[PDB]
């Protein structure tokens, strides 16, 4: 047997806004978060915009000494734990610390201060290098840093899953709780690859949409005249919370993360199967997990990354799990909007699919102008869609072909 | 319900031996790993030695066309992960790839395919990265290649917490099939951080031995003239099995895996607290996990980086953990010889302890002439100790106070 977990707190810093009502206003109005990106030259690269997170002041969460110690993805990653926490009401205390862990992740990490101290080596050698440029760049810090500062003293860890980290590290995080190790996680992760390195590197992969001349139509999910994913920056963290724990302490419930599924393609570096064999098994997984019959699904988060072949392999994911059921669903992808914010796109998401839930609306794939062959299903192009959801999926299919799904279920 | 967990294979590359056996050989000959590094100019840096993977032959395991395209850290976790899988006699069918998972960690990952990416931006611009520069540098990849290799389709991810990552992985692994997410899991970890980044960033806060015309005396742990840790390469692998399903199919099997402890110190960012209460909590924890009185620990391989604050605060967590049995139970660290793997450090250090529990000897502490204050307890000082270990407990921390146990029984 196995402890039920629910939602009681969630944060975020995303291209829509610095907080979740702001982001998720963003959201259901199809507003974009994608523009060309200020204060870095990029005339030398094909891709020249993203969604950059627009205003942060850092010293809201940190001291400046305290900041300029850690990169951006690690600013980022605390201030959503930060917004979590409190979004939770939860006290920690000496009685309850040592069951209050934390799980935020990171596709790459600290690539941009890496990008920064390779200028030092290479011109000046290495001895201005900072002391605190291996803690102030490893993926953990994030997990590191917000245990010191709240003084959490449970299961402390990070996955870096590529882009599926920020749904490994919810899952992964409600599986400590249902198993008795924690009564609270903070799980999800942050992102901040707009350097050179990131990218320079997407952009040798041609992984990117090049559509510089209109940033917003860039990310276009399903759509026929899609050229690769938007780049993006930010974070999400929730407070998952064992239920009686929660209960007992008279929490606001959002929501209950009912199933976790986890897979593998194992197919290709970059590129998922043209049928989504993988996908469709890790969702079966969730379900399963959850209890669940493909039928009761009524939201669908895809990862939805506005690829070729990544889209449509989703499509075929969706219609061999959900059959007679596959057209009934909505599933939008809210990087229509958002971008792609890598190992923190999950996190963001499995927010969105948790609000989906609150509010009763289906968030809108903005840019679907064309669907392309196949690709016929409720995908909830251009607006909004206010409708029932008992049960909320969301998906992430990363390099590697590492599959994450998240199971969200109306708590009552 | 929680099913039982044995290792059915084990693989290694360290700076000792391309894999198991050779490398334990070294380890019970007191053999040191320690030597100048050759593959770079280290003439600027205050540490310009370390623990190298020597004669190295990826072409035993892959293509020259797809070893170009990985950082060594993927190449070394390959190599590992391809020894456990072929040592465990294992065959991967239809019948069962969707339960045989993959979780191999990295601290840091692709840092020498970073560091020169970063030298074709700086220096030429950003049309000269590498299209294989992101699958081919960022941590998740060797679970990905190996899934791809093997058709390997169960849980698969990464973890990255630093200095635990080893420990880590391969406790949560575990837990995967412990809960039945999966029957078989190949996990551990790798490391390459020896390039200007690594060894400039761990020179900048001061954390590296500096002992450059001794590089063999330099890891001492425990002793009064330890300057810092060594850094080392290379990457540990174990193939993790169900019980019954290693017996079902007359698998050879090592030991087996009965508990698993983490925590976090919440204590600072990158040094351990004096009193070693993180590290206490977390062994305290591993031990309930495997039920087990603390008297039944016969060995300990300790972290033992050879820091002057983590070394002392290991011996105070173990008194305080073991009390009078403290006297009684044999603790060393391997790092005296291998160095400290960083991420992968777990990982080797947890293949030695079920050699410990096989061969029925403690491996030794080399270079440890003159103990520290308080370091009072059978450090297995200069020699391997045959001796009766029927429990070992393998012990790693990290940056981030975050904390790992893996605690092995022999199995009959
Ligand atoms: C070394 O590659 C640069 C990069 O941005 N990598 C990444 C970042 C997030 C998720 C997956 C990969
Ligand atoms: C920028 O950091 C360089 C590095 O090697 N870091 C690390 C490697 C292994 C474990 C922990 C930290």
């Amino acid at each position: 047997s196995r402890r039920r977990v629910v939602i009681t707190g969630m944060g975020m810093l995303s291209p829509l806004g610095l907080d979740v009502p702001s982001s998720w206003e963003g959201i259901l109005a199809g507003r974009s978060g994608i523009a060309p990106i200020e204060h870095m030259d990029l005339s030398a690269y094909s891709t020249r915009f993203g969604g950059s997170v627009k205003g942060f002041n850092v010293e809201e969460y940190l001291s400046a000494k305290e900041a300029r110690k850690l990169d951006l993805f690690i600013q980022y990653g605390l201030a959503a734990s930060f917004q979590a926490v409190r979004d939770s009401g939860l006290e920690v205390t000496d009685a309850n610390r040592e069951r209050i862990g934390v799980s935020m992740g990171s596709g790459i990490g600290g690539l941009t201060n890496i990008e920064n101290n390779c200028r030092s080596l290479f011109e000046q050698g290495p001895r201005r290098i900072s002391p605190f440029f291996v803690p102030g760049s490893i993926i953990n810090m994030v997990s590191g840093f917000l245990s010191i500062h709240l003084g959490l003293q449970g299961p402390n860890y990070a996955l870096t899953t590529a882009q599926t980290t920020g749904t490994h590290s919810i899952g992964m995080a409600a599986r400590n709780i249902a198993y008795g190790e924690a009564d609270v996680m903070v799980a999800g992760g942050s992102e901040m690859a707009a350097c050179g390195l990131g990218l320079g590197g997407f952009g040798a992969a041609r992984a990117l949409s090049t559509r510089n001349d209109e940033p917003t139509r860039a990310s276009r999910p399903w759509d026929r005249d899609r050229d690769g994913f938007v780049l993006s920056d930010g974070s999400g963290a929730l407070v998952l919370e064992e239920l009686e724990h929660a209960r007992a302490r008279g929490a606001r419930i959002y929501a209950e993360l009912v199933g976790f599924g986890m897979s593998g393609d194992a197919f290709h570096m970059t590129a998922p199967p043209e049928d989504g064999a993988g996908a469709a098994r890790c969702m079966k997984n969730a379900l399963r997990d959850a209890g669940l019959d493909p039928r009761q699904v009524d939201y669908i988060n895809a990862h939805g990354t506005s690829t070729p072949a990544g889209d449509i392999a989703e499509i075929a994911a969706v219609k061999s799990v959900f059959g007679e059921h596959a057209h009934a669903l909505s599933m939008s992808s809210t990087k229509s909007m958002t971008g792609h914010l890598l190992g923190a796109a999950g996190a963001v998401e499995a927010i969105f699919s948790v609000l989906a839930l609150r509010d009763q609306v289906a968030p809108p794939t903005i840019n679907l102008d064309n669907p392309d062959e196949g690709c016929d299903l409720d995908l909830v192009a251009h607006e909004a869609k206010p409708r029932k959801i008992d049960v909320a999926l969301s998906n992430s299919f990363g390099f590697g072909g590492t599959n994450g799904t998240l199971v969200f279920r109306r708590f009552a």
